[PDB]
């Protein structure tokens, strides 16, 4: 029995500190809030997607805090009929009250008081929510009691429990980021002695990098699976190997990766990978314009206010498919340092009725929470009201929610909305009017310098100068290819290289010639003329 | 009471070894990786389509493991009300814990804790899932207890029992393949003495070949019916035959097949028959091209990585209806030696809203699991968003799932997606953009050499050279035919042969002339123009 400690928790140090404060300020000294004449906040609710580390945090709070732990075991104290159940829970609260200081732990409130939905059994669920409200109505500002709550989904909890003055302090324990994933991995692999874990910190970098979707508990599972497969490699050599100290290795960790893949973020707003400005080929004009028109307003708020001008509220990127738009937004995300929440088009539109408006609401709330922030909307084309009557019940509602959140700049100061599209017309004109998503930047097919840069980025691994191919004739021969077609031309050239030989280490011009014959232009002059005719009708930066 | 052994199980050797490993490492050697610091797995799940051999596997594991088995008999220990039921299951777990080492068998979790669906009676189902989780929360890292549970459909089980750090380890027992079917039949017919079973191993090969949809129990059922129909023939000669040792013959086994088939396999991800490169008439250019751009990337990954190019992810086969597309894909499957998941177009798009999402997610999970693999999407034309508002609820969701899943290059190193559409224009352009299903290959009507080879393959059985018909005048006379049209020309010639005589063994040019009169070209110049037009608009390998 090793008692847990805050060193065991990982990747949540920010909200670890927040929860520690929300426990220490009450439960150790309510006199402070007695002086300031507000009822002390009784009730901290730990949100979070499943497996993020709630229950572990509750256990570590119980172990670390010197107060007395009490538990509402959900069903495990509710009796057959509620007449004894309500008495039992009141008895729990009273026993906490007599032995102040005390903490009441409620796990899985969704399994206790979800009375908003249809599953509210008036004999059971309504009674439980009623008694929760009734006793939560008072424990005494002088009382040294606190209620802590953990739910895998908050909105399932009825709004009645989440009214203010009830348990309403909130700690949003969320999906770990890349650095948080590294923290969790380092702690987990330090739980085992470093002898058996032969992975240098660079290996942990790598495994954290390839564990995008994984959340919390999942990572421990990964480590556990690694153990198993390591043991299996001990048996794969010969069954007679009963010797211990078989090291766990990086290769074992991917071999585990391929098989664990449990429930984690695949229906959550995407955190995109890391790309720098160097990866993007040229387009220095667009790079400068984006750097300015996004990063500068978020880092010049005092200067903008001094000048009597509101900051730009929204920039819309439009260009032929393949040209660097998602990559440019990702690069801005990676090396602008601003919090950057991105959502694909369809992944928010589908979001069956109500879930769409809720999703827009929560994305904007999160954007406001961690200001300054950039909300990236890839393919606004999805959120288009330009369809038949079926769109009136889905597209119109989401469009008007987006409009209502976009406007009202008084509450929007550290938020910039960057949208991307390849079908600019089908973006409802109510969203490209002045005062709204109004700056329009046209990406367009890359110019010759940018194309040459893309070549040099993608042709570097296979010999070019000492293979007799000069990239400039390729660059001026590939006029009109969108950047995707340029990188595909490089890929097809490599495919010809492996065509002619399995272990070749050299790429000739004839391979590029075959590739260039094989690839067809994807940007017809129709599409170009389309984009300038949208440029004339545009609002800003035509 | 014959004791079950692993010799009785068949066609699951890989899964058998995995389960034996997952039962030996705990339950015999907990210390051997309690040192490693991770919590032991402690709870393994056996998936499987109904009748694929779960319950037998549990019985054999019980009868071969020296620990003591305890059975949660589902309802057979659940009482009238859950107050005694939860106590009884706690008592079961405690009696296991005291008598370490112990195994706890849960059969049909779905009949126990399916609380994710509407059939959750909060008095029963919620209580049972709650007591599971609450007791699954702790068994003791040194507690030599293991849970094994089996389900007929996993997703019906809630995510709560399938969180990690929990009842986690999964063993997938699937529909047996052809070789596994041979193994199961060999074991079944060797259970009965070889005297009664007069079928040489070749006959067993044949019967396994023509039992595509049969799974597991079904095959045993087949044997039963064989027995039954065999003794029916014992009564077919004369009722006085009470003599034993009536051999079971092959013909009896097919006569059983015509009746045994229940609804065991549904529109499951399809396994396709075997066709060799020799079967496909000519098309040597397409032979080489497909061989390279599919098999070569999946077998020279290190060379591609060394060269700085990503392997080609997707090949779309577009050709007129009749030319060898599905046949070419099947040939690649059969004699490329790579795992070949393949699902038809209409059988995934038109299932349901969430069912389609789940289908694509699971097909790609399976493709990743057994890498390298080739996902074949025959007739993506079904997955088309080019319809009315009804497509906004079905087509958009399925297409965005496909795009999101195929854009995951970071963990998609050993998968290639091959598609085959007969009208390529109705594929959403987002699925043919570079970086996605992008290499386009045109199959097209067979050239003269291919037509000659097709004839030679289909005319071999009935005499051609010594019948006075030379295949080259046929070959150059049948310009414009699709390959299917050519094989049907051969079939119609045979039909005229059996017209003019019931037991003929000779086909003359006049029969072919009648057939050639009776066949119209299904490949209009309009269709060839359409395909050339899509070629000029394509992305790669135009
Ligand atoms: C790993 C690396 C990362 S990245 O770069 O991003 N990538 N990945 C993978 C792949 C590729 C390609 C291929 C063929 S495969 B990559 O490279 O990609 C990239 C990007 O992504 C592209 C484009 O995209 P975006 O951005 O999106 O564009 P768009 O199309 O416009 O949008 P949408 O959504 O579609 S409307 O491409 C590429 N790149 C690179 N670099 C570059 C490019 N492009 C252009 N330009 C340049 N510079
Ligand atoms: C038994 C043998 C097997 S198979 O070959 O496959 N078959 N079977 C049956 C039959 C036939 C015919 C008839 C009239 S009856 B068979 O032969 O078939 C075959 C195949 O299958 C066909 C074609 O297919 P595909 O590929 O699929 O086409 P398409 O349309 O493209 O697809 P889809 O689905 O529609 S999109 O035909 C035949 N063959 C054979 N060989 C050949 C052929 N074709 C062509 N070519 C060649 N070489
Ligand atoms: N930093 C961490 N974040 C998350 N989980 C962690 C972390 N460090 C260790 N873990 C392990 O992850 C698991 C977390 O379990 P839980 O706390 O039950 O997850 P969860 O948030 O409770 O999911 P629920 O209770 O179903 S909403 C435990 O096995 C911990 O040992
Ligand atoms: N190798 C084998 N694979 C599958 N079934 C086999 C095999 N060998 C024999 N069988 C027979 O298959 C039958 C299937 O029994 P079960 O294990 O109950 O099937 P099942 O998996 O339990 O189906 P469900 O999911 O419980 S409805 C057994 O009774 C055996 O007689």
């Amino acid at each position: 029995p090793e008692p847990l400690s805050y060193a065991a928790v990982g990747g949540l140090d920010k909200e670890i500190e927040s929860l520690k404060s929300a426990i220490e300020i009450p439960l150790h000294q309510p006199t402070l809030f007695s002086s300031f004449g507000v009822s002390p906040p009784r009730g901290i609710l730990l949100h979070g997607p499943p497996g993020t580390g709630k229950t572990m945090l509750l256990r570590v709070v119980a172990n670390t805090s010197n107060a007395h732990v009490l538990t509402i075991n959900g069903p495990s104290i509710v009796s057959k009929y509620l007449g004894e159940t309500e008495a039992a829970l009141r008895d729990i609260f009273n026993e906490a009250r007599k032995y102040q200081p005390s903490i009441i732990f409620i796990d899985e409130i969704d399994s206790i008081a979800p009375n908003r939905a249809n599953d509210d059994s008036g004999e059971v669920e309504s009674r439980v929510v009623a008694t929760l409200l009734t006793l939560m109505d008072g424990m005494g500002a002088a009382g040294k009691v606190v209620v802590i709550a953990a739910t895998n989904r908050p909105n399932s909890v009825d709004p009645a429990l989440r009214r203010p003055g009830r348990f309403d302090q909130e700690v949003e324990i969320g999906i770990p980021d890349v650095d948080a994933r590294f923290d969790i991995l380092t702690k987990q692999f330090s739980r085992m002695s470093s002898d058996r874990h032969v992975l240098d910190s660079e290996a942990i970098k790598y495994i954290a990098s390839k564990t995008h979707g994984y959340v919390g508990a999942d990572l421990t599972a990964l480590c556990r699976e690694s153990v198993m497969k390591t043991i299996q490699r001990g048996l794969g050599t010969d069954a007679n190997i009963d010797k211990f100290s078989l090291k766990v290795t990086l290769k074992d960790v991917e071999s585990a990766m391929v098989d664990i893949r449990p429930s984690a973020m695949r229906e959550i707003f995407l955190e995109m990978p890391k790309v720098y400005w160097s990866d993007i080929g040229g387009q220095e004009e667009l790079k400068t314009k984006m750097k300015e028109m996004i990063q500068l307003p978020l880092e010049a708020s005092e200067t903008f206010a001094r000048l009597g001008i509101s900051a730009p509220k929204g920039v819309l990127l439009y260009g032929p498919p393949g040209c660097s738009k998602t990559l440019t937004a990702k690069a801005l995300a990676t090396e602008s340092g601003i919090n950057f929440l991105a959502v694909k088009g369809p992944e928010i539109f589908n979001k069956y009725v109500g879930e769409s408006e809720r999703a827009i609401r929560e994305i904007f709330r999160k954007a406001r929470s961690a200001a300054p922030s950039i909300i990236f909307f890839d393919e606004i084309d999805a959120l288009s009201p330009d369809r038949d009557g079926s769109s009136t019940s889905a597209a119109n509602h989401v469009l008007t929610s987006l409009l209502n959140e976009i406007d009202g700049v008084e509450e929007l100061k550290g938020v910039v909305i960057v949208a991307a599209t390849n079908r600019p017309d089908e973006i409802d004109a109510a969203l490209l009017r002045p005062g709204r998503l109004d700056r329009h930047i046209y990406v367009g097919p890359p110019d010759v310098n940018a194309r040459l840069e893309i070549l040099k980025k993608c042709t570097k691994k296979f010999n070019t100068e000492e293979s007799g191919v000069d990239l400039h004739e390729l660059a001026d021969r590939t006029e009109g290819y969108s950047g995707a077609e340029v990188v595909l031309l490089c890929q097809e050239a490599g495919l010809a290289a492996i065509m002619e030989d399995l272990d070749v280490a050299k790429v000739e011009l004839r391979h590029f010639e075959k590739a260039f014959k094989g690839i067809a232009r994807g940007i017809t002059p129709e599409m170009l003329s389309y984009y300038e005719e949208f440029a004339l009708r545009s609002g800003s930066s035509s």
